[PDB]
């Protein structure tokens, strides 16, 4: 036992070869990546963050719901027919669904549990209050206006009358209240939440086009421009590659590079990103493996500052190393449908950015994806908009191929109400089989395992985590679910 260093540990296996299809496609119309266009483009992230929190704070008084920006960006990059990579620009509708449904959540007050009686008594309280007040100095039909003024004296008097009422009483009370208020309070909120989602989508247009001339002043800066070189395809069915960009790269700036203690630091412009040195190394072997257009590799020190300044502006976690190794060689498993080059096993996988991930072996976004063989695992980020989109296009694909399919798909079952993704799963054609790993009794990845330590690596899933077999006829003749070699994959767990 020597450890070449302290976390020289692997977590992948680049070996694999894939076995994943498409028809080969042209290249994708995204902008090769430019440190100055990610520096600004961090920094137009981040303003739009604070847009975010201050159009909820003086609008509403209430703090962003946590993560439900992030679960925004999600959310609008399946419906945006824009160009940006990170930032929505053209989406159908303006409105998001996320945002609204989340800032909604939260109104007239976000709602923590109770600790106490008096906490209790406490949080029902502020509510009614709030409830009262925003149907006052906002505008709403006279009925519903009275329907809640009258239902917050009643529990404002309940509240002076039974001194001998318990903490249950309080929080039975404040569903009670909450059921009454729910549908009179999102009615009046609802023009103001809506011009928020609004709001912020229209500045991610405008910080949108910023970027794109910015970038475009770049490429014309070295003699690049943007025109099609030759789509004439001889159309064909080949194995997949990583996703190409159609505009050539220009030259890079010239980048700072640091090792401290087996972490490598990268800085552009005083900027600094980390990663880990063994995941620096698979970044390496990544890069070797998909680029085509970096001669002698000369560009891959900016294009890493790059991507990790890409995930470091976006902000789940990975399947245990083992738990890989038995779907690759039970079911054939090659391929990741969300992934990173940060956290990939497979040397072929999809991510959300094809300008900074392709060289390091990105396929792209998985639903600008359209496999027609192969084997794959789904372990998709949880936004119902994107995991509905997700079964609709799986179920294209299984629809629509005579040649083998398969998709085994990885959802913690984290709501009780389940999502219609997964109820759509279950109810899917392509079922084969459905296997449910135990609360506490299966492990996950770290979802910054490119910088965390290996003690911190492995966590316990405190949710029931779903796994659906999506077979058409000939994958489900070539990697079945069989009895014996469900036992080793569950083996492959304990």
């Amino acid at each position: 036992e020597n450890l070449y260093f302290q976390g020289s540990h692997v977590y992948w296996d680049l070996d694999i070869q894939t076995n994943a299809v498409i028809k080969h496609r042209g290249p994708s119309e995204v902008l090769p990546p430019h440190p100055e266009v990610e520096l600004l483009r961090s920094q137009l992230i981040l303003k739009l963050r604070q847009h975010y929190r201050e159009l909820c704070q003086q609008r509403e008084g209430i703090e962003p719901p946590r993560e439900s920006f992030n679960r925004w960006m999600l959310e609008r990059k399946v419906v945006d027919k824009g160009s940006d990579p990170l930032l929505p620009s053209n989406c159908e509708p303006v409105v998001s669904p996320s945002m609204f449904r989340e800032i909604m959540n939260d109104i007239p007050i976000r709602l923590s549990r109770i600790k106490f009686r008096e906490e209790a008594k406490r949080l029902l309280f502020k509510y009614a209050e709030a409830a009262r007040r925003l149907i006052e100095s906002r505008s709403a039909s006279p009925d519903s206006r009275k329907v809640v003024k009258w239902n917050v004296e009643d529990t404002f008097s309940w509240l002076r009358k039974d001194h001998s009422a318990s903490k249950e009483d309080y929080m039975d009370r404040l569903e009670h209240l909450r059921r009454q208020c729910g549908p009179h309070v999102s009615a009046a909120a609802k023009d103001s939440v809506e011009g928020i989602c609004s709001k912020i989508y229209h500045i991610s247009l405008e910080y949108v086009k910023r970027i794109r001339e910015k970038h475009l002043a770049i490429l014309k800066e070295n003699n690049i421009s943007e025109e099609v070189e030759a789509p004439e395809v001889e159309p064909r069915l080949v194995y997949c590659y990583p996703v190409r960009l159609a505009v050539s790269a220009p030259p890079m700036p010239s980048v700072e590079m640091h090792m401290e203690n087996n972490v490598v630091c990268i800085r552009y412009k005083g900027e600094m990103v980390k990663v880990s040195r063994n995941y620096f190394s698979k970044l390496w072997l990544l890069y070797r493996y998909s680029c085509i257009d970096d001669s002698a590799f000369e560009r891959f020190l900016p294009r890493v500052w790059c991507l990790l300044r890409r995930y470091q502006m976006m902000f789940q976690g990975s399947l245990p190393v083992h738990v890989f190794e038995a779907l690759h060689r039970l079911f054939g498993v090659s391929f990741e449908c969300f992934a990173s080059p940060l956290n990939c096993y497979f040397r072929q996988y999809c991510s959300a950015f094809p300008d900074t991930d392709g060289y390091f072996g990105s396929r792209g976004p998985c639903l600008d994806f359209a496999p027609l063989s192969g084997s794959f695992e789904a372990n998709p980020p949880f936004c119902e908009e994107l995991m509905d989109a997700m079964v609709s296009h799986f179920e294209r694909l299984l629809e629509s191929s005579p040649e083998p399919l398969s998709f085994i798909v990885f959802i913690p079952e984290w709501r009780e109400p389940p999502t219609p993704a997964l109820t759509r799963m279950e109810q899917s054609r392509f079922k084969r089989h459905q296997l449910i790993l135990p609360a506490f009794e299966h492990e996950y990845r770290s979802g910054s395992q490119h910088i965390c330590k290996k003690e911190e690596m492995h966590y316990k899933a405190v949710h029931n985590t779903a796994v659906l077999f999506l077979q058409n006829d000939p994958g489900f003749a070539k990697w079945a679910p069989t009895p014996e070699r469900l036992q080793e994959l569950s083996a492959a767990y304990r």
